[PDB]
């Protein structure tokens, strides 16, 4: 019913709470509290400062998008470009980080073309961003970022690059982001970062 | 179908909304993540701050979340004696898919002050992210486990529970293993943040 379009995501995770474990394909995963994240937000904040935070919260979504890419890309095989390709904002729903909602997307791997303009419902990092800092002035979502990035390169097999256009954090009333390749605009935390700083 | 029978007040709680992109467990938000946030933060820390402050931010991250599951589940399960209840902690730490707990033995009371668990560990996701980071260590390495198990005992028990990890899949044994008792019964020897300080030290000073 609700989930036509996910389902084989859904049927590739497995919960076996008896012994421990819970599975996407062959990657375990955990489950969280979202204020624990906000803890060792602040954590690392207060011992590394606030630049090598954020490379290590953009690094770590980097990772885990490119590996949920890896495992996503193997299904679909037989669907065109952009159905595919949500399998990357449909994970962000299911691991229950950010609801995406497309307003523009257009790709093409042969082409080496890529925008997409997306919003951000219900981003949790915003949530335990303002918990831990108050309101921001900058956008808040590292993690999330990160992940698009890594997920949205992968599939196109080269650096798609997001820049976080509004925030709840900075009290914006949802989240967006735009992403294109690096030229339209691996430590590309960096770049993602250098690029923010574009007032 | 269900020999779930053990922990359905718990899944009970946890409803998954993934069309708007939300995990509840009761009142709090969860998610649902790779274990290469906590295989980076680990290498990362090792290298800019070091093993001990490494191990200590681990036990002091497992820590926090023992509280906080403790806390959520505390008025969970008022007909069953102490242990039946207890072992929320125990559960939630499979339920989260992070290790299986085995009981060799438990028996507590909050009232004589009394606590001895001494539990199997079967499946620890840290015992993996450590030997595929670091690999074979030569000492126990389930820092953020013991970290909950201590958190976690210490808010049931209203008092410092202090746990060992005798036997680890990380130094090459073929399951991990804890006992768990007072901090008083071990035979060597404010603010509410400042007390779980405190304690995390003396869960990481083994
Ligand atoms: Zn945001
Ligand atoms: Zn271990």
């Amino acid at each position: 019913e609700q989930n036509k379009d996910i389902q084989d995501l859904l049927d590739k995770i497995v919960f076996d709470a008896q012994h421990g474990q819970i599975w996407f394909d062959e990657n375990r995963m955990l489950l969280m509290h979202t204020s624990i994240l906000g803890f060792l937000r602040k954590d690392l904040y207060q011992m590394l400062g606030l630049e090598r935070t954020k490379r290590f919260f953009i690094r770590c979504g980097y990772q885990a998008g490119m590996r949920d890419a890896e495992v996503t890309s193997k299904l679909r095989p037989n669907l065109n470009e952009a159905e595919a390709f949500m399998a990357g904002p449909q994970m962000h729903g299911i691991r229950g980080m950010v609801q995406v909602e497309v307003n523009e997307l257009h790709l093409s791997h042969d082409l080496k073309q890529f925008y997409a303009d997306f919003n951000w419902l219900n981003s949790f990092e915003a949530e335990v961003h303002l918990s831990e800092f108050g309101a921001s002035d900058q956008p808040a979502c590292w993690m999330l970022l990160g992940y698009a990035c890594g997920y949205s390169s992968f599939v196109m097999g080269q650096t798609i690059i997001y820049q976080e256009t509004h925030c709840v954090a900075q009290g914006d009333e949802h989240c967006r982001i735009i992403g294109k390749p690096l030229s339209e605009w691996d430590a590309v935390s960096d770049e993602i970062i250098a690029l923010q700083a574009e007032l």
